[PDB]
């Protein structure tokens, strides 16, 4: 029975002086991140934030962003990422759809929401007020079935829709991920993606709930591979989490040039696209098996990943096949099925639709009951449970690895 911030709080208890977050603009230890998140959370509580309250977060990547996420969680609310690089109309739509009455933002993003009548907290300008609130951990603000965040994803119907993720599926993912990646207190993880993508949660919580150090990327280091590698080297990053497309760029430029990977880097996690077997062969030819390379798969509706494959552990023959596997379930309470049109399990190598079941599942879509009933289906073979219909085709290989066959 645990929320994501309770996991974080236990870590803070273990290692209060360890560095939690580092950016170009400063750093916070575990104790400092916790106390500041607590101050903001107490404030939020006075603004009426409580379990099930949706709070928008429009912030750039920064120490402030991490404090704000944790503070919203601790207050018992669920955060809705609002990417300040998005146009006004889209952000305003998201704020109206989610009926957000509290917005955590910064002065520079002021005017980004159209005639917003709710409460605004600017983290950069208001910190003196916030420093007047209590630094102590809040208690019992949430249950595991309460929402942690609602993250918007593209609608085919022309508007995006909020995917509602509860603490329990997030905590489950985070614990499975920490064990799978072997994150320890000596790891240094680069935070790469915008929080508008659920992968950022991976980067953030896995890092902070393990006692590792979270390093926030800059805007400049992404612009060229050489700069990305050099900056990573300087920061002694041990874990990269990369969109597959950026990883493709990385392999291309590795081959084109003499660049060596940071000596500190032990793990590269990729996902989000079909991975090119040729680029993988290239990677294994030039890089070898260190750092480890892991391909991760899952929809936002499955709490950020349900399956992984360790690419560095594949035999040459498994690499020379026509598709790089998306592998096996992240854990036992997460089920990844290939099913027929009757929702029946199928024999190996038989193609079918991928459906996800068990603890990974989102609550559903926010304010889209038709789409939710369409996508999240009661399991006829397990009445008390649901399956999420991915729209992904796949098949399980004889060796047990799942293979992605594309979109249905």
């Amino acid at each position: 029975k645990q929320s994501i911030h309770q996991l974080f709080e236990t870590q803070v208890e273990r290692t209060p002086e360890a560095v939690a977050v580092l950016s170009e603009q400063g750093q916070l230890t575990y104790e400092e991140l916790n106390t500041k998140a607590n101050q903001l959370a107490h404030y939020l509580r006075t603004l009426g934030v409580k379990s099930e309250t949706l709070v928008g977060v429009c912030v750039d990547r920064s120490l402030e962003m991490v404090i704000g996420l944790l503070a919203i969680l601790k207050a018992g609310g669920a955060y809705v990422p609002l990417d300040p690089t998005y146009p006004r109309e889209r952000l305003t739509y998201m704020v109206q759809d989610a009926q957000i009455s509290v917005l955590v933002t910064q002065t520079q993003w002021s005017n980004l929401i159209s005639d917003y009548q709710g409460q605004v907290i600017c983290l950069d300008s208001q910190w003196a007020k916030i420093a007047s609130y209590s630094q102590e951990n809040l208690v019992n603000t949430v249950n595991p079935e309460n929402l942690a965040y609602v993250i918007y994803t593209s609608g085919s119907t022309g508007k995006p829709k909020g995917v509602m993720i509860e603490h329990q599926s997030l905590v489950n993912f985070t614990k499975l991920a920490i064990a799978q990646y072997q994150i320890t207190t000596s790891d240094r993880t680069l935070q790469f993606v915008s929080i508008s993508f659920d992968v950022a949660a991976e980067e953030i919580y896995v890092t902070l709930c393990s006692g590792a150090t979270l390093i926030l990327r800059t805007e400049e280091m992404i612009s060229s591979i050489p700069s990305f590698v050099q900056k990573s080297q300087d920061w002694q990053i041990t874990v990269w989490s990369l969109p597959t497309a950026y990883w493709h760029l990385l392999v291309n430029e590795l081959v084109k040039s003499k660049i060596a990977l940071p000596d500190s880097l032990r793990l590269v996690i990729i996902g989000g696209e079909r991975v090119q077997p040729e680029l993988v062969r290239m990677w294994f030819k030039n890089v070898g098996n260190f750092p480890e390379l892991i391909n991760v798969y899952g929809p936002t509706e499955g709490t950020i990943a349900v399956s992984l494959c360790r690419l560095s552990q594949l035999t040459e023959s498994q690499r020379n096949r026509t598709e790089i596997p998306i592998g096996k379930s992240l854990g036992e309470n997460i089920s990844v099925y290939v099913l027929d049109e009757t929702l029946k399990t199928v024999p190996p190598e038989t193609p079918g639709e991928i459906y996800i079941g068990g603890t990974a599942l989102a609550r559903g879509y926010l304010n889209r009951p038709e789409l939710t009933a369409q996508k999240f289906i009661q399991d006829p073979f397990s009445p008390s449970e649901r399956l999420y219909k991915t729209g992904d085709l796949g098949r399980y290989l004889a060796d047990g690895n799942l293979e992605y066959l594309g979109r249905v």
